[PDB]
């Protein structure tokens, strides 16, 4: 795989199946998958920071990013390519050293510019075709984990090393 | 696809998988799919209003229709066909210029009177067979998006034009 | 299809996929499927009452049962066969004229004794073999609707009748 | 099947599909499956205690364990192998007389040391390959029940005997 210095990810439709739960009181939910925490685990084990880029803006995602010790959190993002470029500039890397996973229209410009692009199997066809690696899983199934494990070449020997 | 001037949609079993969540206190939830918001995006991009016709009546749905800037919302509807015909009069257009998607008994009469009828793959067979185009997706899987994209013939060229 | 005078049903694993949602405060949810309402619709269309027999006892099911105008609701039932029999006596009918659908251990004695026993596809093997008709659907998938439609011989002619 | 004197279980990804529901207010949900209660029923029927070992710590799980009358609950466990050894030491039990089911990295060391290891079909491959029996079911689908019934050899004869 390409040398990756930063992993960036969308939330809805990647860390979730796109589900947006609404009640009668103005409250809102998302359903995360505990499996995706291993994505952060493996990135951090390799010395790679992870950032969230999302167009939504919620306390739900603030809490999840905190629980998982995600390095960067940008919400209400209107232009994900610009946000990514700006963070790359701050970090001293280029987009070719970024791996980004996203599933929809607001992800497309960024997906086309990154070193490794991932798109869940549940995504619209014209977004899926931008993926540069195959991902088997759908949003919310542990596809963030699947993406990280492939991008970083996590293998049986890595597994054995961590559970000793 | 015929010149459509209005897209109408049911909620439960279309925008959702029919799930109705109840707690112990009289609160209630629905689970929407973020993918469907693209259905409103594509409709608006092409100059077409979207309207919701639902037999239920909840703040859940009012909040979702607001978020998505849906043009028309009718809840607690007893007779969807007549509600459609009214709106067609209010707006000065014909049932023939309407695309409607629904999934159950209360949708049947209207489905039979519109220019393009859509029914999710998850619907009962006698409603399914009313559909005039094939929809692959189940309620809550982004089938509203699928419908709008088929109805408006959204293609790769449209995609390339909106993500520049 | 035998003559049926009473339709009875379990809740968890039939009207739901067995899901029991718990929060941090002692509240609880279940997820119903709007499709199952049509089961009550068709039963009432044929002049057949429906009763709920459940071992759990929740406000959740109280509120759902009332919304659907279910005819009998028995919760915290420990002996479902005895409860059915008592109900049969009230209506002057026998077990051979009852159709019951259930998915688990607390249902087996009753399933064995009714005129038509239905068990969702999702149920344990040793319960599924008690079913006297085949049901395709899993719990929470509209399997109560499937059951009623099969039991009452609901066909396309019935459908055309009710929308016309 | 070997002699089993204690069944131990992880929660997230075994008792659930890994789902972690967050709202806007700091509350949290898990979705259990009523099917898994039969896991406890059969263990207790055979006189075998059940213990939960989870890395998470929530009222959600405390309440669930209490309602199911689970014999031991350990939350916020950082080293499951050690927690299992200490519980076993109190009870007089060898790890070879234990059946444990788990799905992720924090379960691997203990899975490798128990008499029967179970892993849901939904788990990562490097965990699933530690399983010493085949489990068909995914987390949240009643795979804890499947595990219990397999390891205790629950068969049609037990089912016939337990319903009179
Ligand atoms: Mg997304
Ligand atoms: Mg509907
Ligand atoms: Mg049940
Ligand atoms: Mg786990």
């Amino acid at each position: 795989m390409k040398e990756i210095k930063l992993i960036l990810t969308d939330i809805d439709g990647v860390w979730t199946d796109g589900g947006m739960f609404y009640d009668q009181t103005g409250n809102e939910w998302k359903k995360f998958n505990t499996s995706d925490s291993a994505g952060i685990f493996w990135a951090h084990n390799k010395g790679i920071p992870v950032g969230i880029l999302t167009g939504e803006k919620t306390e739900i995602v603030r809490r999840r990013a905190e629980k998982l010790k995600v390095d960067y959190l940008f919400q209400g993002v209107v232009d994900k390519l610009s946000a990514a470029e700006e963070l790359c500039n701050e970090l001293g890397i280029n987009l070719e050293q970024v791996a980004y996973i996203g599933d929809d229209l607001n992800d497309a410009k960024l997906l086309k510019r990154v070193g490794i692009a991932g798109v869940p199997a549940s995504a619209p066809f014209y977004i899926r075709r931008l993926s540069t690696i195959f991902l088997e899983k759908r949003g919310g199934e542990g596809v963030f984990r699947e993406f990280v494990e492939k991008v970083l070449g996590i293998n049986l020997e890595d597994f054995i090393a961590v559970i000793q």
